[PDB]
């Protein structure tokens, strides 16, 4: 059946449609009419799938015959298919199968995802792969179209060892998740029975596969003293410089707690980081009520590698956060732009304790009550006599790019509570964010703005009259026009987060994909879109 040509472009106009827009009844009729001609259109798939009742058996099995015939989907699109939206196995087993396509490079980027993913998968089929039950402990107790998802995820990382440590970390985190618990039993079920068919596979393996397991076992270990010793060290009396002493005290003696001294393990927080142990001496606490602890470990290599271990919070929304911020910052250099961001690295080890990677910097407000100024603050670290303002060239280079970069990605995740504590500077330019407590257009105050800019990134520019600020411009409608090209990825991997218990989505579950979508402005064409952020700048500015 062909359809003719004014039809042709209104099947056109319903597939152009963004994954997350609601097709009428009408359109539905229509797209399915013509179901067959759009096999050719990949892209078209998505919306068709969209136009089923998965309630009605011969429905699906009519879908689902097409499917088998059409042009095979993106990766980007697959991510669409293991959402809630989607119950029916066989479909679900078909987004798998294009997965499988994907680079592990890749499927890190979304393992966040896929992982929440699992809630909407079989449970017995999961279960009966297997051949109260504290989730911490399995790894640490070892016993003397074909693919699910738990099959597949399981089967990649018994081949990758990084993929392998996130998924366990990611699975635990799950398995830890108390709402999920006491409202959703049947799916902490299904997550235990995740982490022990991951267990079980792992034993199942060669040589390498049974050291990974030991491997993951030794960091779960290494976490749960770490833990213990920061309860000990929240209860200690007086003041912070006194509870320091215990963390150090603590740290340093091997005999109770192992954590000064081990046998190589990944780094859970970057596991191609192999780590020998904490170095007890230079071990601190923040001035924060919380209590996190700056914590320096040993590399392999007798580097540094310091981080940030909060005990008592729940690092997810941050987690997530700088996950997509790496990606972001992925994709844009794919496409060449390099704009000297800072993806931190975060994991939670629980939802209760995790690990942050820290950077070497300072933040901003230091940087005014010490040298009063971003510029002078360059101009101290990082001077030139032929540069901008007194500037090295290339430090001023890498500020304009990175003020750049966080002025949109803060402004696409709608990301506030914004102030010098959070903003924070890099001797070698590199400007960026933290604390990533409001987003999607939350905020302690009422009103925030829309854009995240201040008198003093702009000042660090030189003002508004500068050749900088004509770069910063430039270099924010670019890698808005650039970001705006993976809407369509973006959108679906924070639709597959609408369950996942992290705060200014399970606000609104229902309504925090249109909240990211609309700061894309895909109404806009690329050029009005440039226009679009030169008039936000503009509105920031004279405020
Ligand atoms: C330096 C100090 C003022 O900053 C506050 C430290 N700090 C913090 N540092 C982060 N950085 C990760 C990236 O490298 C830099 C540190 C990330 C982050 O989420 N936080 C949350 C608030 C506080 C703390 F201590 F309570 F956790």
């Amino acid at each position: 059946l062909k359809p003719n040509a004014a039809t042709r472009d209104q099947l056109n106009i319903i597939v152009s449609y963004p994954p997350t827009k609601q097709l009428t009844y009408e359109e539905q009729d229509l797209v399915w009419k013509f179901r067959y001609y759009l096999t050719n259109q990949e892209k078209a798939l998505t919306k068709f799938l969209k136009c089923v009742n998965w309630d009605l058996p011969q429905e699906a099995k009519q879908a689902l015959e097409l499917l088998g015939k059409w042009k095979p989907m993106d990766v980007e699109d697959s991510l669409e298919l293991l959402s809630s939206h989607y119950t029916n196995p066989t479909v679900r087993r078909y987004a798998v199968a294009r997965l499988r396509q994907a680079d592990d490079e890749d499927l890190l980027m979304y393992l966040l995802q896929l992982v929440q993913a699992l809630k909407y998968e079989n449970f017995d089929d999961i279960k009966n792969g297997l051949e109260e039950i504290d989730s911490s402990q399995i790894i640490t107790s070892p016993l003397p179209l074909e693919q699910d998802l738990c099959t597949f995820l399981i089967s990649r990382a018994c081949k990758n060892s990084t993929l392998a440590n996130y998924l366990y970390w990611y699975v635990i985190v799950e398995c830890e998740d108390q709402d999920t618990q006491q409202r959703d039993p049947k799916t902490h079920e299904m997550y235990l029975n995740v982490m022990r068919r991951f267990s079980q596979a792992l034993l199942k393996g060669d040589k390498s596969v049974r050291v990974m397991r030991s491997l993951l076992a030794a960091q779960q270990t290494f976490v749960d003293r770490l833990v213990h010793l920061m309860k000990a060290v929240q209860r200690e009396s007086g003041n912070r410089k006194k509870k320091n002493e215990r963390l150090q005290a603590l740290l340093g003696d091997n005999e109770k707690m192992n954590l000064s001294d081990v046998e190589l393990i990944p780094l859970p927080l970057e596991p191609q980081v192999k780590i020998r142990g904490i170095i007890p001496e230079t071990a601190t606490l923040f001035k924060s009520a919380l209590m996190p602890a700056q914590l320096f470990f040993k590399t392999e290599d007798g580097g540094k590698y310091p981080v940030i271990f909060k005990h008592g919070d729940d690092l997810r929304q941050d987690q997530l956060i700088l996950q997509i911020i790496s990606l972001m910052d992925k994709l844009l250099r794919k496409e060449n732009l390099d704009l000297k961001l800072t993806p931190y690295k975060v994991l939670a080890t629980s939802t209760k304790h995790g690990f942050m990677q820290f950077i070497q910097s300072v933040p901003v407000a230091e940087v005014l009550d010490t040298e009063g100024s971003i510029q002078n603050f360059f101009r101290k670290y990082a001077p030139s006599e032929n540069g901008p303002n007194g500037i090295s060239a290339e430090v001023m280079d890498t500020y304009v790019k990175s003020c750049a970069g966080y002025c949109v990605i803060t402004y696409i995740l709608g990301v506030g509570d914004r102030h010098l504590d959070n903003l924070l500077l890099t001797k070698t330019g590199k400007l960026f964010h933290i604390d990533f407590g409001y987003i999607l257009g939350r905020d302690p105050k009422p009103l925030p703005p829309p854009m995240k800019l201040n008198k003093e990134m702009v000042e660090g520019m030189g003002g508004t009259q500068s050749e900088q600020y004509q770069e910063f411009r430039k270099q924010c409608y670019t890698a808005f026009l650039h970001l705006r090209r993976y809407s369509n990825l973006i959108l679906n991997l924070f639709s597959l987060m609408v369950d996942a218990n992290i705060p200014d989505i399970a606000l609104e579950p229902d309504k925090t994909v249109k909240k990211v979508q609309d700061k894309f402005r895909l109404d806009l064409s690329d050029e009005e879109a440039v226009h679009y952020m030169q008039s936000l700048i503009d509105e920031s500015v004279h405020a």
